[PDB]
C-alpha cells in the first residue's frame, strides 16, 4: 500500500480535528465498535459489563482507552507509513489477542465517525486516504503480530 503526499495530508488534515476533542471522538469511536461487535467489548475486563450508551459515555475506563487509542494512531499516522517503532510496541499490546478482524472494526467505526463528525470536509477523498493508511497500518501490524507466533 502507498499513499501520495496529498493523500497523507487529507489523513493529517482531518486528524487535526479529532485532535481538538480526542476524548470525544475517542468515545464515539469505542461506543460505536462495541455497539456494533459486541464481541470486542468481552476484551475489556474493566469495563466489559456496560451496556447502555448512556454507562459508556459514563465510563471514565473506556474514555482513558479511547485517548490511549487515538493517541497511538494518531503518531502511527503522523508517521506516513514509516511507523515501525510505533507498530511494535502496540503489537506486543495486541499479541501477547486481538484479530485483524477486529482491527477492521474499528477501522470501520473511525471512518463512520469522522464522516459523522466532519461531513463538511471528510469526504470520498478523504475517506479513501484514511481506508488506504488504516489498510496499511493493519497490514503491517499483522507482520509484527507474526513476528510473534500470532496469525490475528
Ligand atoms: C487501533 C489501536 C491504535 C492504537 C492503540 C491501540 C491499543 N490497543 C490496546 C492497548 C492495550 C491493550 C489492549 C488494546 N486493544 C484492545 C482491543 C480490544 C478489542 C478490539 C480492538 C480493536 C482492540 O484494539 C489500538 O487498538
Ligand atoms: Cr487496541
Amino acid at each position: 500500500m502507498v499513499l501520495s503526499e496529498g493523500e497523507w495530508q487529507l489523513v493529517l488534515h482531518v486528524w487535526a480535528k479529532v485532535e481538538a476533542d480526542v476524548a470525544g471522538h475517542g468515545q464515539d469511536i469505542l461506543i460505536r465498535l462495541f455497539k456494533s461487535h459486541p464481541e470486542t467489548l468481552e476484551k475489556f475486563d474493566r469495563f466489559k459489563h456496560l451496556k447502555t450508551e448512556a454507562e459508556m459515555k459514563a465510563s471514565e475506563d473506556l474514555k482513558k482507552h479511547g485517548v490511549t487509542v487515538l493517541t497511538g494512531l494518531g503518531a502511527i499516522l503522523k508517521k506516513k507509513g514509516h511507523h515501525e517503532a510505533e507498530l511494535k510496541p502496540l503489537a506486543q499490546s495486541h499479541a501477547t489477542k486481538i484479530p485483524i478482524k477486529y482491527l477492521e472494526f474499528i477501522s470501520e467505526a473511525i471512518i463512520h465517525v469522522l464522516h459523522s463528525r466532519h461531513p463538511g470536509d471528510f469526504g470520498a477523498d478523504a475517506q479513501g486516504a484514511m481506508n488506504k493508511a488504516l489498510e496499511l497500518f493493519r497490514k503491517d501490524i499483522a507482520a509484527k503480530y507474526k513476528e510473534l507466533g500470532y496469525q490475528g
